[PDB]
């Protein structure tokens, strides 16, 4: 019905929605870790596919979790919503990974897989024109999913996140041992309910990647994490609201992007 208690994240969202463009502009990257993408923009302008520049900021995002042991890509990796291929190409550089298969929607308003020759590119298959929500599940050892379309209405993000979770349940049952699944809106009620069930069935925990922008509450359900989900989410909302109410902003902390090298494996 209506009149239910609200989570601390719902008010971060309501607050965010009442920010001016200027406040939004100054807040979204204040205090976050940001990768220097200048060289990657030149490599893109020049069609340089052997310089080791990732196709997106998603690569550095996944490296952060992998280097910290939150997810151990290995064997056969499937990448639902691969977009340009940032996660897929990064995984192909890992020793334990044997094969990477990426699926992405593509078309109008959606990113297309990019052809690159980063290290291990021969192990990467990226397919556009695949709506993962209608694809029958396949066997894999590592399941990755980064699908989360933002919206100003939390009820819309909520229904979208539950959709993603119900879908990965089909793929997790095909022998997956390691996973990393994006949770676009982890503070909504129907999401916390589905997440609690999903954690019970498959383990893992919710982490926040500091390279994420303050303009979103997205978190990642990774098999290498653990802990009460509510506390995990609330810690993030608390962090986000402290950053929103700052006046003196420091801007992002810049660090160097991932280098993917080149050559076949
Ligand atoms: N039902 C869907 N099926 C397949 N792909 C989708 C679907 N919905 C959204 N997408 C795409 O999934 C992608 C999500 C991206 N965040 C992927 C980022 C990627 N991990 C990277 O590092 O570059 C978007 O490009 C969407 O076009």
């Amino acid at each position: 019905g209506g009149g239910r208690g609200r989570m601390l994240g719902e008010m971060w969202k309501a607050q965010l929605n009442q920010l001016t463009r200027q406040e939004f502009m100054e807040y979204r990257r204040d205090g976050i870790i940001e990768v220097d993408r200048s060289a990657a923009r030149k490599a893109r302008r020049e069609g340089n596919v052997t310089g080791g520049h990732p196709v997106s900021r998603g690569t550095a995002k996944l490296r952060w979790m992998v280097e910290r042991g939150f997810v151990k890509p290995h064997g056969k990796v499937i990448d639902l919503g691969c977009g340009r291929g940032g996660w897929s190409y990064y995984c192909a550089t890992l020793k334990l990974v044997q094969e990477v298969k990426g699926y992405t929607k593509g078309g109008p308003g959606h990113e297309e897989p990019v052809m690159m020759q980063s290290y291990g590119w021969n192990l990467v298959s990226l397919k556009s024109g695949v709506d993962v929500f209608y694809r029958p599940s396949e066997q894999s050892d590592t399941l990755l999913c980064d699908i989360g379309e933002a919206s100003p209405v939390p009820e819309i993000e909520e229904a979208r996140t539950v959709k993603v979770l119900q879908m990965v349940e089909e793929w997790l049952s095909r022998g997956v041992e390691d996973f990393c699944v994006k949770i676009l809106c982890p503070y909504m009620p129907k999401v916390l309910k589905e997440l609690e069930k999903m954690q019970l069935r498959w383990g893992g925990g919710l982490i926040r990647v500091p390279l994420s922008r303050n303009s979103n509450h997205e978190m990642y359900w990774v098999s290498g994490a653990s802990g009460n989900i509510t506390n995990s989410v609330n810690t993030v909302s608390q962090m986000l609201i402290n950053r929103m109410n700052r006046t003196n902003r420091n801007g992002p902390k810049y660090e160097e992007d991932v280098h993917l090298g080149s050559g076949t494996r």
